[PDB]
C-alpha cells in the first residue's frame, strides 16, 4: 500500500527459527528496462533479506543450480567458521544447509554472498548476493520505532549480450565496475517518504565500486557500523562505504522537496590503460563520476522525530596479547595481490591465535589501490588509521585503508576453527590478497 519502493521480499524467523531453501540458480529477470539473466539467490536480485532475533536458529538449506560450486559466506556474523566454512565446495545439484544460532548481543546489518576461491568475483558480479537482518530491542524506543525503515542494497552491474558482462584483463587488475549503478536491483528508483524520519540500512555489495554518499541538503545521522550500533548517533556531513560495509543512518527531513541521494566523485586509485599526449597529468583512472542512486520526495509538512540520546554501549576489551602485521602489496601489471608477501594457499595456515584472546592487528596497505580489509568470523573494534582516532566505537568487519594507511584493530578470538581474511574488492581475494587464521 501507498507508494512503492522497489526492495528485496523480507523473509522473517517465526518463534524462534528461520528454515529456508534457497536455490542459486540462473534466473532471467527484468532489470532498468531490459531482460537479463543473472545468478540469483531465491529468483531475485537482491536475495531475499533474511530478518532475525537474537537466539533465533537459522536454517538455511542452500541448493546449488548453477553450473559451478558454489558456497556461502555470512558476512559479519560471529559464528562458527564450522559453519561459516570458506573452504567448502558445494557441486552443482547438490545441496547443503546451514545451521547457527543468532548471537545475544548482535544488531544490525549483515549479508550472505559466494566464498569459493576462484570464482567469487564473477559470481558475485552475476548477482548472488542477498541481505541478513538481526533485529535489536533498540529498535523498539520510539526514536526508531517510528522511523520509517529502508534497506539499501548499493550494487552496480553491467551487461553484455543479456548477462553478466565478463571479466576482462583490468577488472582483475582493478576490480570490476558497472556502467548500471543501482539501488536494490533498480536504476534510480524514487523513495517517496511517509515519515519524516527514515532509517536507512545501507549494504555496498558491489565487487569493488564505492559510494561516496551524500544526500542533498542533509546530513546523515550514523547510528550502526558494519556489526553492531554506534554508542550515540554521529552526524556526518558524508558517509563512505567500501565494498562489503554496511552501515545504518537515521535521515530528518526537515524541508518538503526532492532531494537526490548520490555517490560523490571517490577516486580509489583505479588505474586506466596507458596513453599518448593530453600532457596535464598521468594515468590513473581518477575519481568516479557522480551517480544518482535514488531521488527521495519528503513527505507533507515534515516533523522529524528527535534523535535518540545513546544507543549501546561498546564493550570494553581486555588488554590484547600479541600485536600482528599484515602488510598488503600488489603487483599491478600481473593482477597479483600479497598479504605479508604471499597468495593466498589453503592449504597454508598463516597466523595461529588463541581462542578468548584479544589481538591487535595492524593492516598496512603498501598498494596505491584502497583495500577493504574483511576478517571472517571475529568482529574487531578499529582503534586508528594512519595514527589517529577513528571517530566512532562499533563493532566492524572491513576496514578501508587507502594507499599508505595502517589501521590499528582490536581483535578479539571468538570460535575456534581455521577462518580466512582478505580484501574485499573480491577481484584482488580471487587474485591472491587473503590468509588463512586458525583459533586454538
Ligand atoms: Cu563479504
Ligand atoms: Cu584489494
Amino acid at each position: 500500500g501507498g507508494p512503492s519502493f522497489p526492495e528485496p521480499k523480507v523473509v522473517r524467523s517465526q518463534g524462534g527459527l528461520l528454515s529456508l531453501k534457497l536455490s542459486a540458480t540462473p534466473t532471467p529477470l527484468a532489470i532498468a528496462g531490459q531482460r537479463a539473466t543473472l545468478l540469483t539467490y531465491g529468483g531475485s536480485f537482491p536475495g531475499p533479506t533474511l530478518r532475525v532475533r537474537p537466539r533465533d536458529t537459522v536454517r538455511l538449506t542452500l541448493e546449488n543450480r548453477l553450473p559451478e560450486p558454489t558456497n556461502l559466506h555470512w558476512h559479519g556474523l560471529p559464528i562458527s567458521p564450522k559453519v561459516d566454512d570458506p573452504f567448502l565446495e558445494i557441486p552443482p545439484g547438490e545441496s547443503w544447509t546451514y545451521e547457527f544460532t543468532v548471537p545475544k548481543e548482535l544488531a544490525g546489518t549483515f549479508w550472505y554472498h559466494p566464498h569459493l576461491h576462484g570464482r567469487v568475483a564473477p559470481q558475485l558480479f552475476a548477482g548472488l548476493l542477498g541481505a541478513l537482518v538481526v533485529e535489536s530491542s533498540l529498535d523498539a524506543i520510539p526514536e526508531l520505532r517510528e522511523a520509517e525503515e529502508h534497506l539499501l542494497v548499493l550494487k552496480d552491474l553491467a551487461l553484455q549480450g543479456g548477462r553478466p558482462a565478463p571479466h576482462t584483463p583490468m577488472d582483475w587488475m582493478n576490480g570490476k565496475e558497472g556502467d548500471l549503478v543501482l539501488v536494490n536491483g533498480a536504476l534510480r528508483p524514487t523513495l517517496v517518504a511517509q515519515k519524516a524520519t527514515l532509517r536507512l540500512r545501507l549494504l555496498n555489495a558491489s565487487n569493488a565500486r564505492y559510494y561516496r554518499l551524500a544526500l542533498q541538503d542533509h546530513p546523515l545521522y550514523l547510528i550502526a557500523a558494519d556489526g553492531g550500533f554506534l554508542e550515540e548517533p554521529l552526524e556526518v556531513s558524508e558517509l563512505l562505504l567500501a565494498p562489503g560495509e554496511r552501515a545504518e543512518v537515521l535521515v530528518r527531513l526537515r524541508k518538503e522537496g526532492r532531494f537526490l541521494l548520490q555517490a560523490l566523485p571517490y577516486d580509489r586509485g583505479a588505474m586506466g590503460m596507458m596513453d599518448m599526449g593530453g600532457m596535464a597529468h598521468a594515468m590513473p583512472q581518477g575519481p568516479s563520476r557522480p551517480e544518482t542512486l535514488l531521488y527521495l520526495i519528503a513527505p507533507k509538512n515534515p516533523k522529524p522525530l528527535p534523535l535518540p540520546k545513546a544507543l549501546s554501549p561498546f564493550p570494553t576489551l581486555p588488554a590484547p596479547v600479541v600485536t600482528r602485521r599484515l602488510v598488503l602489496t600488489e603487483d599491478m601489471m600481473a593482477a597479483r595481490f600479497f598479504i605479508n608477501g604471499q597468495v593466498f594457499d589453503h592449504r597454508r595456515v598463516d597466523l595461529k591465535g588463541q581462542a578468548q584472546t584479544v589481538e591487535v592487528w595492524e593492516v598496512e596497505n603498501q598498494g596505491d589501490m584502497d583495500h577493504p580489509f574483511h576478517l571472517h568470523v571475529h568482529p574487531f573494534q578499529v582503534l586508528s588509521v594512519g595514527g589517529r582516532p577513528f571517530p566512532y566505537r562499533a563493532w566492524k568487519d572491513v576496514v578501508n585503508l587507502k594507499a599508505g594507511e595502517v589501521a590499528r584493530l582490536l581483535v578479539p578470538l571468538r570460535e575456534k576453527g581455521r577462518t580466512v581474511f582478505h580484501c574485499h574488492i573480491v577481484e584482488h581475494e580471487d587474485r591472491g590478497m587473503m590468509g588463512v587464521l586458525e583459533v586454538g
